[PDB]
């Protein structure tokens, strides 16, 4: 889906999946060879990938509550 909701014990995360493709050139930057559900998706994968990219690019939320907005 273009907008994906991630339930979380630390607050739901609203992910603009489609919008992110306007900023991220490759599906592979977040996906395995085949784009689709990510088997090991969770805290570790998310904090490394989601937070990590935001940190390196200086755009996107890195503060807990700015991502865990639910
Ligand atoms: C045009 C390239 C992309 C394609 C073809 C693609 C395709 C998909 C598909 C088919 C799904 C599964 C939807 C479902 O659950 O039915 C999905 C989920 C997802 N995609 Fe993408 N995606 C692309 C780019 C991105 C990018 C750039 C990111 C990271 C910024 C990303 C992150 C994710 C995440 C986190 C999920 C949820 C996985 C899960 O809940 O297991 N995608 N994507
Ligand atoms: C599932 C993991 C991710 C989550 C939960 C996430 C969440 C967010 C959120 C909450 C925003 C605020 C703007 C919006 O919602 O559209 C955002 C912005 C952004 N994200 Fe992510 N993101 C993820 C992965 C990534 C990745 C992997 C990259 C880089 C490869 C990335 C690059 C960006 C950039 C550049 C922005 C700023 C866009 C703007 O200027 O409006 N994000 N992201
Ligand atoms: C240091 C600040 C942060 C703290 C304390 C925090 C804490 C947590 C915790 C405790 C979990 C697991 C909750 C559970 O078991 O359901 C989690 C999962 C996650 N976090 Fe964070 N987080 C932080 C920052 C971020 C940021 C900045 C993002 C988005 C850019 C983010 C995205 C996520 C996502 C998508 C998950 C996985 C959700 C799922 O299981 O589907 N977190 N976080």
């Amino acid at each position: 889906a273009d907008v994906i909701l991630f339930p979380s014990k630390n607050g739901a995360v609203t992910f603009t999946h489609k919008r992110h493709s306007e900023f991220v050139r490759e599906c592979r930057s977040c996906h395995e060879k085949t784009p689709g559900k990510i088997r090991n998706f969770g805290k570790d994968y998310a904090h490394k990938t989601c937070k990590g990219c935001h940190e390196v690019r200086g755009a996107g939320p890195t503060k807990c509550k700015l991502c865990h907005t639910g």
